[PDB]
């Protein structure tokens, strides 16, 4: 299970390595997209030929504040080719990049995108969408509290324009946490946690909701055509998870060749002072919760012992990545043959650790060609620029 060298970057902090990288690494055709930090906070971009060990890298223009871990990059690409790039916010203006022709590693001025509510930015995603489009979501902390902003790129435009502004509404009362992914269909995908106060142990259940025209009107999986904006009374609850159970925020999902969602998070029953991993889907009739992994270690959110997984699903054969202290915080693989039945092996990817790393993977390398590859590389959360690596993950024997 071969483990491919791109170049050195920053790993004093998490930066180059949490889960909510949307993306880190992106295909394209016959080519990979990378980007990250390098050791002394430049923003380098990376592409290679797939069938190739050789990547060709490009220090840009911009640096990042890397001694925060919140303030990652984003990239994905538009049906074109250009390479769209997101980076460098903790509640600050938008920083939103294009390249200058398609395929290539060669970054444009910072630009707008509509120009509206850009002030106050933290956590930038891209999704792509049919026709060659893009998603992006961003989190909003202009009213001061967080909220999710949806915009759409029109690849034959040139041109963003806004989809939703307020799409979750805590109603000045609570916040919300989001991950989305857009499926095999061009259907954008939604699940987030509610929060009560501004404290993470008052993170609470599990939501979802699902957009098949590109943002515009939104779905239950049980079929309903949802009201907006969704409030608390009236989402879709996909699993009920109390205040003060360890549930984690900011985590991810992933979905199937059917539109079928599957979540991916950790939370702690109340019988239990160990947080365990989690999967929660829907197979097309109703919601399943079970629990993925047999941990016997506490700990608790009131650096975080095991990282935020990232999955992906092939007709309900399951690849869940996490990171785990009672593993030796090693890149590790929880695999199901069949996501119903239960039955969960578990193999480590790295023979050696990786500490503060969270998973990102390809999603459109899956989607495309059902390969699943991972950004790797050894951070912490003084410590010498680590190599970055894509390694590239089977189901085990």
């Amino acid at each position: 299970q071969q483990l491919v060298e791109v170049g050195n970057g920053y790993s004093q902090t998490s930066v180059n390595t949490t889960v909510f990288r949307n993306n880190s690494l992106v295909t394209q055709g016959d080519e990979q997209y990378i980007s990250y930090y390098d050791g002394d906070g430049y923003l380098v971009l990376g592409k290679r030929k797939l069938d190739s060990d050789q990547w060709t890298l490009k220090r840009t223009q911009y640096k990042g504040n890397v001694k925060d871990a919140h303030n990652i990059i984003s990239m994905m690409l538009d049906g074109e080719g250009y390479l769209h790039l997101s980076f460098d916010h903790h509640g600050h203006k938008l920083n939103y990049c294009r390249s200058t022709a398609p395929y290539t590693l060669e970054l444009g001025d910072k630009e707008p995108m509509t120009g509206v509510d850009e002030g106050n930015v933290t956590y930038p995603e891209f999704y792509p969408l049919n026709g060659g489009d893009l998603l992006f979501v961003y989190r909003s902390g202009s009213s001061g509290r967080g909220n999710l902003v949806m915009n759409h790129y029109s690849v034959k435009e040139k041109k963003w324009n806004r989809v939703q502004d307020v799409l979750i509404d805590g109603e000045d009362q609570r916040n919300a946490y989001w991950q989305l992914y857009v499926d095999e269909q061009g259907t954008i995908h939604l699940s987030w946690v509610w929060r009560e106060t501004w404290h993470v142990e008052t993170n609470h259940d599990l939501c979802y909701a699902r957009s098949y025209d590109n943002g515009v009107t939104w779905y239950k999986a049980n079929g309903k055509k949802y009201d907006l904006p969704i409030r608390y009374n009236n989402a879709e609850y996909a699993c009920r998870i109390p205040q003060n159970s360890e549930l984690i925020n900011q985590t991810s999902m992933s979905a199937d060749a059917s539109g079928n969602p599957y979540i991916a998070t950790y939370w702690r029953d109340p019988d239990s002072e160990v947080p365990q991993y989690r999967i929660v889907w829907h197979d097309g009739q109703m919601w399943h919760n079970r629990q993925v992994s047999n941990r016997h270690t506490p700990f608790s959110l009131k650096m975080i012992p095991i990282a935020r997984p990232r999955i992906v699903v092939d007709g309900g054969e399951i690849f869940y990545i996490f990171r785990d202290e009672e593993r030796g915080s090693r890149v590790s693989l929880a695999h199901a043959a069949a996501v119903g039945v239960g039955k969960w092996t578990f193999t480590d990817l790295t023979n050696f650790p990786v500490d503060a790393w969270e998973p990102s993977h390809d999603t459109e390398l899956w989607k495309q060609k059902r390969r699943l590859h991972l950004f790797v590389q050894h951070t912490k959360q003084e410590f010498a620029p680590q190599p970055v690596y894509v390694l590239e993950v089977v189901k085990p024997k």
